[PDB]
């Protein structure tokens, strides 16, 4: 079923490799709450955007992700796009 995972998905396959490379680092750099961290390094250059969503999406859930994913596309000058993604609700 997932709609997020769909969705973000569906967004992050629109990262072209270099936007894929950098979302995976730039997901290290935005801020995490309290009980929450940056991705684990092994994490970064081994899992794919299935696994990297999967990993994101297991280790920030489906709600708290969209708002993690959706900074990051921000950062990497994708507004308009990242708005796409709040939409998924």
């Amino acid at each position: 079923m997932g709609t997020k995972r769909e969705a973000i998905l569906k967004v992050l396959e629109n990262l072209t490799p270099e936007e894929l490379k950098k979302f995976k680092m730039k997901l290290g750099t935005v801020p995490l709450r309290e009980g929450f961290e940056r991705i684990p390094r092994g994490a970064l250059g081994q899992l794919d955007i299935v696994d990297l969503t999967d990993k994101l999406v297991a280790s920030y859930y489906e709600d708290y992700a969209a708002e993690l994913v959706v900074a990051v596309l921000r950062d990497m000058r994708m507004l308009e796009e990242a708005a796409r993604l709040q939409r998924a609700a």
